[PDB]
């Protein structure tokens, strides 16, 4: 936490770095080193909030040459923890939210601290979009980086089936660009091999016209859950690119639209939207929102802007999260089952037990193509327990283990950026050996000494 | 556009400059030079992308040395298309877009080329949030410089009135900061005072706690105007600062909650929230929404980003503006049927005639406390012309000029942050006199040779 450093390199980093510096005597310190998962609690030497890309070079270098263990951060969001260490340095890249839009390209350049909100604001002036997570204060940086969905990726892909190039600080401090023609094999990593390789400061993405989306949001009860479950995974296996329908099962949100009846009960919270002509959603989202009997039934058609930061309507934000999540081939009528008894067992307000189909766009790119595994398994389920107190850690992490061990033999891969503190055994699983094994050979060329390891890390081979 | 620059002037800047610059020869020259109000079509010598305050004070003292004419870019919103400037220099803020957020001391500073979405989604991170318009990609600069109002004025005041201090660069390339208790004077004159004191690089906000907000809009057919602005203006007057509801008269749009026989059709189209708890709002929204038949409702209860982002759900986003925009102290019946038979005429779908309410919590700070004049004028009513083809220039700007001089006896004062390229004459009026001269002595000591005059100007002294 206050390891001595050599006061020569440390006055030239100073020198050469134009952005803020805080150390663990200043009072920011206890609060620029929370991230979002609160249940991660480190302290490093230095927090370097850079502001371009030279800071980030001399933050790179500094590191290098002191032997801190570097911690990137983006937007913060980890599940696993990643952007914070004990006794090393964090990069904090948060400062670092422009975006330059070009309206005749249809093309953005995004620094790689933006949050998504500002991303989307930014392309909204236009009625563009790519996609991106439907939480707008997630960072940019690292959902991309893993591969990244949301709302328009049935239609339009991942978030890096849309990216173009990147500008990459390398662990010995050089600035390269990546792209189809330039360093190709760094390209490749990049998209969906995490913060591995390098501290990406600029993303540029392909845009696409979005306009007014037809959403609904309503809520089933549990009662109903069988037939609910199977209509879902059976209309989804069907359904054009355009709809998009994930299922969250959790306790009912006080919520006005709700009866009270149901406040505080185990439910099923369906989201739709169709990416498209807001009148044939309307056809498409009435034609399956009688899966079971509606409640507090909300029918809008919304901004894409406003969609991307409709998820979630609560009172109060999180503290403490754990998180166990893989993709399924196929939802049989006993995996169904299974996730419906875990999900009467939740406990807090504020946990989830998701249920996403992606497929559609997703599907088609050739698994090859990127570094992100796993395109054809189309549903994915997260069992993202969220609490207050800190005595309650055990209950509810308990809960996330039990539903995945009772899904474990459905399960196959994992999301890089679902990843818990404690899953840095998953790596290879989540990738597969043909991919891991690329990605070592591109760690091996690009970070050969595994100077960026908090991440779902990859030793180079 | 293609002036004579000095090359020690230019080396000078050169050196001290770390941002981008556009050149007239440069292929993104044509797309950076425009603004949101497309009429103004104006070519700049040099377009400064700044990134940081010590390049905005390279760019002011460069500007000031050659005599270049000084455009100040935040999110280009300016109706009277002040944010660009034939054969000048335009200090373009927009790569400025940083903002951190406190959630211990609910406060954030962000930058002067900030986005309203950006700094949104930067401070619902932490459920958190001040108020300040309700389109995402305006800039925050400029609204935030001539009081900035939205959906949480009525309870919070104006974005002014939560400003605890700013950091700008004045015109002698100076760097000051401004508050409550440091030059004081200049922190009362840019509370409403525009951009006519320098360049603002950081506001610094107080911010309250907001949660999710229940939030309805409905159409009423325009032969029901009458009684629905009757009815909306006798409910404002003694109305919880909680509410808010305002009017948009405007050809239907093709939307698929209304029925196609009202598409494109004039009416009413009422938006209202409910900024507390959302089983009040619930009930108080319930009470207002039969204003007339209520058509085309649209109930949500949306995280207060997702309000923010939400207007306006179209598809196309209209490329030529005209506004004519004043004060009114009462709203008569005979001022409401001028209203109502200006609307009829109204021939573009993107085209509005606004009815705000405002008073609450902007009216109960003491007129003197800011620059910001007509607190205590509750309505503002905006003729917001908006269009796409240019041989229509005539027609639109027609209808705006015929309906305001049709209101002139009924309205007062002005916006400052509503006027059109043509209403500079407008400036005294809109402050009054006395705010007007007391302005005039701050621009005499901070801004005596009137660098920035591409504002609605105050000339020292
Ligand atoms: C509430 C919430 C909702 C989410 N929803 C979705 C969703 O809808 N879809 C989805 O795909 N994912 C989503 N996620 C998961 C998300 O993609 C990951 O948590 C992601 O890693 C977050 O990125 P970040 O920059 O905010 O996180 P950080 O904790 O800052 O970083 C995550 C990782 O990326 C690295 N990193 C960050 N920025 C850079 C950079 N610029 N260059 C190099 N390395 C970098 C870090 O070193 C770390 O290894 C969500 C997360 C949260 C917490
Ligand atoms: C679609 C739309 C919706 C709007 N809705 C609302 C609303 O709900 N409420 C409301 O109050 N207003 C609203 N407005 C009006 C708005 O407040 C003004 O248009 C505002 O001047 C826009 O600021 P900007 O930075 O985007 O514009 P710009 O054109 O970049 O700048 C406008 C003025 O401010 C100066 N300037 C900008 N940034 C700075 C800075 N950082 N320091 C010094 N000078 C600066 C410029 O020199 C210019 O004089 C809206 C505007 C638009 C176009
Ligand atoms: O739903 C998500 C995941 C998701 O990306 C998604 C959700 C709906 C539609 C498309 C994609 C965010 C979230 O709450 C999570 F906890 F999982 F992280
Ligand atoms: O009509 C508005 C709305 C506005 O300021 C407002 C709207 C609702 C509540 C409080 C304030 C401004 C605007 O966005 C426009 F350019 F059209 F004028």
């Amino acid at each position: 936490q206050f390891p001595q450093l050599d006061p020569a390199t440390l006055a030239a980093f100073s020198a050469a770095f134009r952005g803020e510096l805080i150390w663990p005597s200043d009072a920011d310190y206890d609060e620029a080193r929370r991230i979002w998962n609160g249940t991660i609690d480190r302290r490093p030497a230095l927090i370097a909030r850079c502001t371009s890309t030279p800071d980030v070079v001399a933050a790179v270098s500094f590191a290098r040459k002191s032997g801190l263990l570097v911690a990137v951060r983006g937007g913060g969001h980890s599940m696993a923890g990643h952007s914070v260490c004990d006794g090393g340095i964090v990069i904090d890249l948060s400062l670092m939210n422009s975006i330059k839009v070009s309206r005749r390209l249809r093309r953005a350049r995004a620094q790689g601290g933006c949050l998504l909100g500002a991303f989307d604001t930014a392309t909204q002036a236009h009625m563009l979009a790519t996609p991106a997570g439907v939480v707008s204060h997630t960072g940019l940086g690292g959902l991309v980086l893993g591969g990244g969905f949301g709302w328009l990726s049935r239609k339009y892909g991942l978030s890096i089936d849309n990216l173009t190039s990147v500008e990459i600080v390398t662990a010995d401090g050089g600035v390269l660009t990546a792209s189809d023609t330039e360093n190709p094999d760094l390209f490749w990593a990049v998209r969906g091999g995490g913060g591995n390789f390098g501290v990406v400061t600029a993303f540029e993405f392909d845009l696409h016209r979005v306009g007014p989306v037809r959403f609904a949001s309503t809520y089933y009860s549990l009662d109903e859950g069988p037939q609910v479950i199977r209509a879902w995974r059976d209309h989804m296996a069907t359904a054009p690119d355009e709809l998009t329908w994930a299922l969250y099962l959790r306790l009912a949100p006080p919520l006005p639209e709700l009866p009270a009846d149901m406040h505080g009960k185990p439910v099923i919270c369906a989201m739709s939207c169709w990416i498209g002509d807001p009148h044939e959603g309307e056809r498409q989202l009435e034609s399956i929102l009688h899966a079971g009997k509606p409640h507090g039934l909300t029918k809008a058609t919304l901004p894409y802007r406003a969609l991307q930061a409709y998820s979630f309507p609560g009172a109060v934000v999180p503290d403490r999260i754990y998180t166990k999540s893989g993709y399924l081939n196929e939802l049989s009528d006993e995996a169904t089952d299974t996730v419906l008894e875990h999900a009467a067992d939740i406990a807090s307000p504020f946990t989830q037990l998701e249920l996403l189909y992606l497929g559609g766009a997703v599907a088609r790119v050739p698994d090859d193509a990127t570094a992100y595994p796993n395109r054809q398994s189309p549903f994915v389920t997260n069992l993202a327990a969220a609490w207050m107190d800190p005595t309650e850690d055990a209950r509810h992490t308990a809960w996330a283990r039990e539903g995945y061990r009772a899904l474990a033999g459905h399960l196959s891969g994992g999301y890089v950026n679902f990843m818990n503190p404690g899953e840095a055994d998953r790596t290879r699983e989540a990738y597969g050996a043909a991919k891991f094994e690329r990605l070592q050979g591109v760690k091996a060329k690009y970070d050969p000494t595994n100077l960026f390891r908090l991440n779902q890390n990859i030793p180079p081979s």
